[PDB]
């Protein structure tokens, strides 16, 4: 899609642990976490502090029953989110980012630091404006 | 200050808990969480995520001694992050902050859940820009 209020979040696994993706569709930035447990707790706590940081409108998912947990409800509730119906499920940042996790793998002991190695590398690598750059361009732009 | 890539963290302590708050100084945007201690290895995950997300340049801070970690001072060195020298040490968002976890306190169980509330609600709150709106501006001016 491309409104830039829309984001996408699905979790991802890696060395026998859940890692949240979000992307913020229109740029392709990404914010990213290993959780402990793939639950609605975990997601919802995740979405309020998303939606601190970004203007969060409309979330978007590959596995629709994430979002069905009462307390994932309660977190777009809160935060004034709704679901995002405008991108169809036709059956890959999870593999891009997991490249890249591979290759800064070693520079870390522990998995969840080095996912937050990749998303940096991610954020910021040019191809040309970085994702990180037209995230913050693209909401500026929609607020002037 | 007011340059751009600037930052300051610190730790507050609410119910026998220890939250960690970053503010970006020219815009009074914050980022802030629980932590489940006060450490080097806490700040400086924290600090990599923070380098993710948006450009960090310079990090201050009203405890000194925070930043002599080993292990955070790893975390600027890979992440390209110095500590800022122009902000005079002179003896308040911890209480602002503060005082908004307390308004919403109860429309949470856990504590680290309504400091994302407090976040949000401080982040997004007019003031006529919100730290929120200010933030991203200031950024994409600076980038173009
Ligand atoms: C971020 C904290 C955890 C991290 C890790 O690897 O998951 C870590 C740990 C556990 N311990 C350390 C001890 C010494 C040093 Cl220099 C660095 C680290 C680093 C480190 C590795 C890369 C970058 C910064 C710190
Ligand atoms: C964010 C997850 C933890 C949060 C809490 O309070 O710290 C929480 C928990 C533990 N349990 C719940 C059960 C039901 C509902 Cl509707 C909401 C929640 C909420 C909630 C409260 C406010 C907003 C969203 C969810
Ligand atoms: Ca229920
Ligand atoms: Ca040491």
């Amino acid at each position: 899609d491309c409104s830039p209020g829309i984001w996408q979040l699905d979790c991802t696994h890696l060395e026998g642990k859940v890692i949240l993706v979000a992307v913020h569709v229109a740029s392709g930035y990404i914010e990213a976490e290993v959780i402990p447990a793939e639950t609605g707790q975990e997601t919802a706590y995740f979405l309020l502090k998303l939606a601190g940081r970004w203007p969060v409108k409309t979330v978007h998912t590959d596995n629709g029953s994430n979002f069905t947990s009462t307390t994932v409800k309660a977190a777009c509730w809160w935060a004034g989110i709704k679901q995002e119906f405008g991108i169809p499920y036709n059956p890959s940042m999870n593999k891009e980012l997991k490249k890249i996790i591979g290759q800064v793998r070693d520079q870390a002991e522990h998995l969840k630091t080095a996912v937050q190695m990749a998303v940096f590398i991610h954020n910021k690598k040019r191809k040309g404006y970085s994702a990180g750059e037209r995230i913050v361009d693209i909401i500026a732009t929609d607020i002037q």
